């Protein structure tokens, strides 16, 4: 079960899950796709508690990120853990952004928006 903060530009999603795997990525993808059809182009998820991934989790992560980018938005991930950032960045997902804090993730989302028009 995810906690949602709905704003105008973006959605902030939280999870307590220790690992992204099993029925979790399918659940997240369901939540993400429902928010997409509500008009949201940008998602910020807090993965700080997630220490590991599976095959499904990566493809899900890849897909949600693509759906965000295609809407001219982006998918931001929030975690302080360093080796987890090394893992996510090793996925070679081009527009995937990993940031230490929520305030920084929100900055990135709005920066991206500005980057479209004035980049």
């Amino acid at each position: 079960d995810f906690k949602l903060e709905k704003k105008e530009q973006y959605v902030y999603i939280e999870t307590d899950a220790p690992a992204f795997a099993g029925d979790v990525p399918a659940a997240f993808e369901e939540t993400a796709r429902s928010l997409f059809r509500e008009g949201y182009h940008s998602l910020i998820v807090n993965m700080q508690t997630v220490k590991s991934l599976d095959a499904t989790g990566i493809t899900t992560l890849k897909k949600v990120n693509y759906l965000c980018a295609n809407d001219l938005g982006m998918l931001a991930i929030v975690t302080r853990d360093d080796d987890f950032i090394d893992l996510l960045e090793d996925l070679r997902i081009p527009d995937l952004t990993v940031l230490p804090t929520k305030e920084e993730a929100i900055d990135a989302v709005f920066m991206h928006s500005l980057e479209n028009e004035f980049g």
